[PDB]
């Protein structure tokens, strides 16, 4: 494709020069934002079926609110794309999740149409009540608005916003983009409902077609100037306009432009761990697709638990599966963990329940960027007792840890990252390897790099122009101490490199046993810096940090 | 009942109920008279031990009922926050043993899988019944057991977004369970919130008296043979049966068995008010925890600028992210243990965006009888690792005072934690200044071993650093460390010794351990701090002790390691 005729949709840069159109224009606009929407994020990939529903919507808000005085707040923000076409950046859209482009989300740092960077899901709702209150207080006359999908309004905080707006009688309009859809299908007692807030103390209106342009102003002018919590029931369809968007929901939620993955290997052990053992539990918070359950619930539906977008939940039900007896398996990004550490923490490890968390998108995931890096889980989690973390550096390791975790008696935790591996050989046994035991990949001298992950091909590279020992590390928390002690008594250098922030992370449980047993080796530590790292390509982020070979080789030669 | 008994009662029905099973050998007839002398022996016992109070009290009639009609322990009984289940403790085997409560090697402050087969789940944190409920019956389904399960949520405990999402997935997996609404119209403070100003799959009853034991056993009969997801509407009175905390159910909330300088919540109050009179932007924000974080005297002066948004800590940050947004100026106050429920809030909606919102950390560190379940051990551990946290550990009351108004007045997300109880008792400074930020004051100058400290063993260091004629610095700043003063040390002494009250792992110390390293300072470095396990419920002084952290077990690890 190439770049369509939209004479109308150039005469709407901005929310005040579309404000000047007249509502007969507002129908033909929406075909034109459809098709160059259509047409930039075939060029670019991106998030795709659920911003082709929301095209009448957001001509709407930008239509009938006084935007950007007027605060608009998008729930995930996968959506806004024709938001970000209608507010000064369609011309840019072309850098749209690129290096120095346009981010995959709403951002304040990008523009002033953006009130709230949002990525993680079901924060709308909280941030458009804080706001709304500060305005009350400083006598401003603003409107709040907050777009939230039906997926997002699973979120147990959701509820909780709902509950508090209503009790400050906050003047705010919460608008629910009900598409019936999540990535997945919606599952959950709230879906059954929708497809049938009032008592909540707020003011129910719709549900309203979604796609009616001329319903929407009106309902929407409406709606505007009546007081305390408004809420607003709409109904769209995800990928309204393209055909195969349509049909195939699931696949269109985002598209590319125009080795097995690591969540692959982690699918395809929960499938045969399961046919072996019949206490085997998959649980997932929504994503079933990224992180891979897709056979895992054909073949054992029985077993399989969608807790909609519910991080929380996911773990304590898991812990309360663990006290009789089964064996849940959690499958959860490094990102999305951070919403269940007080149920990891107070529900599975104080207990010591038997709860294996399967940690996808470990590390920078690139175009996402950083509001879903997962850069923490190995410092958040190794401060935790009873927790045995895990860092496997290639598909054969994910199998065998995955084993090692699941078997041990305890809440066990394995992280790997997205996308594909240096595709070494997978061992079909599925049989543990020794905990807190690390493997000599190659005997050197000088200096011992100690790897916790996938940085270990680069540090093989790097250790052959300079005949280094390299250490796969395979556990972080159970630290191989006696490794650690004999490499730093017979090297100079210890070198840790891990896929993790430098603060607090496996480098400084290596540190800290340094520390305590008076051994004094030189140490240099590898990993993510403290600073949020922008979107580009993996390889890039992964460059800027230092954790390619290049990077690696010129850090361990300055050191020495 | 007018008067906590100071005589063991004479409780012979109660004592022949010493387990569900004999329980349940009683008549109907008997269970009113059994009600009584529980509620008896708990104000007794209580009242010898302290412990929390008024919420069992309320639930005395609820207990008996369901261990009446429950196979219990085969059926799941799970008890919301667990610290209305002394009666739960007075039925399950433990009455003779309740004189041992919260004390050192005695019964723990709530229910506990360890402590007691009739324990299904380890509590202490609100609003995981339901939750951990919904877990077993799925197993047991899958197992092909036929037990009931039951979860025993308070109304307070119902406002916590968790307990949402599992009344959502219970409904969906058409789950073989009971949740039981035990609604008293309270939290610790009455409950604020919509959800107390008043489907999703359920089948709903009620409600119903739940102080009328004929009441109870007949519908708690009917329901546990019903399928599905039921739920249960029962009444009570907190503190009732007892006068004067049915006439102060705040006050009697918890109490002490049967003089010093200010509590550092109190502190954190006074700060709160006075910055409030000097800056119209200031909103306070506590999920449900105005007592115990103290914000009474602001929430009565200030009442359109304090937020209360009941047990929803992840409601609390977001919300705070959006006042900031427009220009506000929130403080989040929020125990460390809590803070653990809205890392995510903090991490992606503050963090990220690097909005000027503080954080008083309270009840940081061990927290003494309430046990591991609420200890602070991690907080600079989880926040120290976050890009643009300022990270900040008082030493003392003035300290405390100071590092708040230099955490507000920084202009981005900042973190101030402190102990629960009082401290040294130190003039406070009644101005409003702030310090710098990223520098440590030397406390003492010494020779041969440094004392890093961050926060209130600073006392205690200096004990042992006049005993040893050692440096001390009094660090203030976890993650702007001040980096010239740990280099300046580390060439001038032989061993420096960081002290914290976090876990050693990814603590203050490792932060120290960190810098020495990338700069490829090569001196001795000992960590004392909180260690890898979860630290037995004792007195404060106990634990603190235990962990090597009072005066006597810091000078032991130093001069060991010397
Ligand atoms: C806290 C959290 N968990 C998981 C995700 C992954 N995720 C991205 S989009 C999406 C579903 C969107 O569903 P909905 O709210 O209805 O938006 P729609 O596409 O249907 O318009 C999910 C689960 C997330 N963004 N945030
Ligand atoms: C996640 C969390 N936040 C805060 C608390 C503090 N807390 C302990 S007990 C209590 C009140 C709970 O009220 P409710 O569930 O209604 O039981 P009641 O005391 O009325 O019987 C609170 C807020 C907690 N236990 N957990
Ligand atoms: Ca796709
Ligand atoms: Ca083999
Ligand atoms: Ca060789
Ligand atoms: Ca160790
Ligand atoms: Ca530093
Ligand atoms: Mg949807
Ligand atoms: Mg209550």
């Amino acid at each position: 494709r190439e770049r369509p005729a939209t004479p109308l949709l150039d005469r709407a840069s901005s929310p005040a020069e579309l404000r000047r159109l007249g509502e007969a224009d507002l129908e033909t606009l929406a075909d034109e934002l459809r098709q160059y929407l259509l047409y930039t994020v075939g060029q670019t990939g991106g998030h795709f079926g659920a911003g082709l529903g929301v095209v009448e919507l957001t001509i709407a808000l930008h239509y009938v609110f006084d935007t950007p005085d007027d605060r608009l707040v998008w729930d995930v923000g996968h959506q806004a794309y024709p938001h970000k076409i209608l507010t000064e950046r369609r011309e840019l859209m072309g850098t749209l999740r690129q290096k120095n482009g346009l981010a995959a989300f709403p951002r304040r740092a990008e523009s002033e149409y953006d009130t709230f960077g949002v990525g993680h899901s079901s924060t709308s709702i909280s941030a458009a009540l804080g706001m709304a209150i500060a305005a009350r207080l400083q006598g401003k006359e603003r409107k709040s608005v907050a777009v939230i999908g039906d997926g997002a309004l699973t979120a147990g905080m959701a509820f909780e916003a709902l509950n508090h707006a209503s009790e400050v009688d906050a003047d705010m309009l919460v608008i629910l983009n009900d598409n019936d859809m999540s990535i997945s299908h919606n599952v959950g007692g709230l879906s059954n409902y929708l497809a049938k807030f009032e008592e909540l103390g707020w003011n129910y209106i719709g549900p309203i077609d979604g796609h009616d342009l001329p319903t929407l102003v009106a309902t929407l002018r409406n709606m505007r100037d009546m007081k305390g919590p408004q809420f607003l029931h709409v109904v769209t369809k995800k990928g309204k306009g393209f055909a195969p968007a349509e049909l195939d929901p699931i696949g269109y939620h985002a598209i590319t432009k125009l080795g097995p993955k690591y969540s692959s290997v982690f699918g395809q052990w929960l499938c045969d761990m399961a046919a072996q053992d019949a206490r085997l539990l998959g649980i997932t918070p929504a994503m079933k697709e990224g992180s891979d359950l897709v056979a895992f619930s054909e073949r054992y539906p029985e077993r399989y638990f969608d807790v909609a977008i519910a991080e929380q939940h996911a773990v304590t039900l898991a812990a309360g599966m663990a006290c009789e007896g089964m064996k849940p398996v959690v499958a959860i990004y490094s990102t999305f963990l951070q919403r269940a550490y007080d149920q990891l923490i107070h529900d599975v490890a104080v207990q010591h329940l038997d709860v294996l968390f399967a940690i996808d998108r470990a590390g920078l995931v690139g175009e996402d960027g950083p509001t879903h890096a997962g850069s923490f889980d190995i410092s958040y989690l190794r401060c935790i007792p009873g927790m045995l973390v895990m860092t496997p550096s290639d598909e054969d390791e994910l199998r065998k840890l995955l084993t090692t975790g699941y078997l041990f008696d305890g809440p066990a935790a394995v992280r790997y990252p997205r996308g594909s591996g240096p595709n070494h050989p997978i061992d079909p046994d599925l049989q543990p390897v020794e905990i807190g035991k690390g493997v000599v990949r190659r005997r050197g001298g000088r200096v011992a790099l100690l790897v916790f992950g996938v940085q270990l091909a680069e540090a093989m590279k790097v250790a052959e122009s300079l005949d280094a020992t390299v250490v796969d590390m395979r556990f972080v928390k159970p630290l191989d101490e006696a490794l650690v002690r004999e490499l730093a008594g017979s090297h100079e250098l210890l070198v840790t490199i891990e896929e993790n922030a430098v603060m607090g992370g496996a480098g400084s449980a290596v540190g800290e046993f340094l520390a305590s047993e008076g051994l004094e080796v030189p140490l240099l530590q590898l990993g993510l810096p403290d600073y949020y790292v922008e979107h580009a390509k993996p390889s890039e982020m992964l460059a800027e940090c230092g954790l390619d070979a290049a990077g690696i080789e010129k850090a361990v030669r300055q050191r020495l």
